[PDB]
């Protein structure tokens, strides 16, 4: 097998070899370190000034927060930051429910056995993002052409260079309208903090950043947490009582899944020693997320899934300064999608008990490609 270890997934858990791997340790034509253990990603992670992301990464954009680090990180995410707050995200949950109960309708309306992924899990993410953002219902469907086609490799030059001019006009008649008149979106919010501070380019920047940070790790979440969920059946309880007991099994899920292999690789700006090994300046760190969130210390039973347990502090959203600026967004469109849906599909189940588990894995974060449900 060619693939790196830290790609490397068997079911719902990371690969065998990746759980075998030492806290810290060489990997390779690049070479770097792979840091497996809770406590040594929570270092590597949490100590920029030791560590620093690396810039351009790919699983160059104006403002793009994973390429700095404070204090210019710091600036930048003080300015993006008015779009994310708390009172915000409250304010929010009606709307994704809506968005939610819109595709669970096409969902039944096709009827029972159908793909959870092609109807809810694809196209929840992408919808709650425009609405985040400030995108008009029915420009929506446009909006996520133009974004995605501009950067989309597979099409011919002429085609991208075209949907890359029709974002750019509409990104900016967008930003024109919300520096006159401020919404609720989050780029009305940037500006009505920040006025002309907050440069066009800046937003078109955090605007693009954003629509690529929240999509895929949702419906890999969406897809994957309900066949989780499947398997334990008990504990879909959790999504039938009170908000709390909703939100503890969302942020099990994301610790249990761990749906981003890694974070931002990270640099050390200078020689040290961790874990007993020997760090030279410049050499890299990759951190695999769902090794860490599987750690052995953490607790006994930290390869089980369990919706009721002492609630374990993961790094699926990483950690320190960079720690996911969509979190809470994250935790709320995930707690909506999965009481909606076991509330309109009590009986939820795999169409059949014997059919393959079709996953995703040509992406940033893992997921499934198709999922048969019947109800
Ligand atoms: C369950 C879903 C999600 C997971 C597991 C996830 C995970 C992560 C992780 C691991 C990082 C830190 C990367 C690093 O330190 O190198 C991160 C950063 C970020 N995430 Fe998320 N994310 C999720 C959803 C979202 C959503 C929905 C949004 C947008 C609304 C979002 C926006 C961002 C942004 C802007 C950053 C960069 C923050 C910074 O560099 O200061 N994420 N995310």
């Amino acid at each position: 097998d060619p693939r790196p270890l830290h790609i490397r997934r068997q079911g719902l858990d990371p690969a065998d070899e990746l759980l075998a791997a030492g806290a810290l340790t060489r990997v390779t034509a690049e070479t770097h370190w792979m840091a497996t253990a809770h406590a040594v990603v929570r270092q590597v992670m949490g100590d920029h000034q030791q560590f620093s992301t690396r810039r351009r990464w790919d699983p160059e954009l104006v403002g793009n927060l994973m390429d700095y680090d404070p204090p210019e990180h710091t600036r930048l995410r003080r300015k993006l930051t008015p779009g994310f707050t708390l009172r915000k995200m409250q304010r929010m949950a009606p709307y994704i429910e809506q968005i939610v109960n819109d595709r669970l309708d096409e969902m039944e309306r096709a009827g029972s056995p159908a793909d959870l992924i092609a109807f809810v899990a694809d196209k929840v993410p992408g919808a709650v993002l425009c609405e985040l953002v400030g995108v008009p219902r029915d420009d929506r469907d446009m909006f996520m052409k133009l974004c995605h086609g501009h950067l989309d490799a597979s099409l011919s030059q002429k085609r991208r260079a075209a949907l890359g001019d029709k974002f750019s006009r509409y990104l900016l008649a967008m930003i024109a309208r919300e520096r006159k008149e401020p919404g609720e979106g989050m780029i009305g919010a940037v500006v009505a903090e920040y006025g002309d501070d907050a440069t066009d380019e800046e937003l078109r920047g955090f605007c693009v950043q954003v629509m690529l940070a929240g999509d895929d790790n949702i419906s890999g979440m969406i897809g994957l947490g309900v066949l989780a969920m499947l398997r334990h059946p008990e504990q879909i309880d959790a999504f039938r009582g009170d908000e709390q007991s909703a939100q503890r099994a969302v942020d099990e899920l994301i610790r249990y899944l761990t749906v981003p292999y890694s974070p931002t690789p990270r640099i050390a700006r200078e020689d040290l020693t961790l874990a007993g090994q020997e760090i030279k300046k410049g050499d890299s760190v990759i951190c695999s997320l769902p090794a860490a969130n599987r750690d052995p210390a953490l607790a006994p039973d930290v390869d089980r899934l369990d919706v009721t347990r002492e609630p374990i502090p993961h790094v699926a959203f990483g950690h320190g300064v960079h720690h996911c600026l969509g979190a809470a967004l994250a935790r709320l469109e995930l707690r909506t999608v999965f009481t909606e849906l076991w509330r309109r599909f009590p009986a939820l189940r795999l169409a059949d008990p014997a059919q393959d588990t079709e996953f995703r894995l040509t992406t940033p974060a893992y997921g499934l490609t198709e999922l048969m449900v019947a109800w």
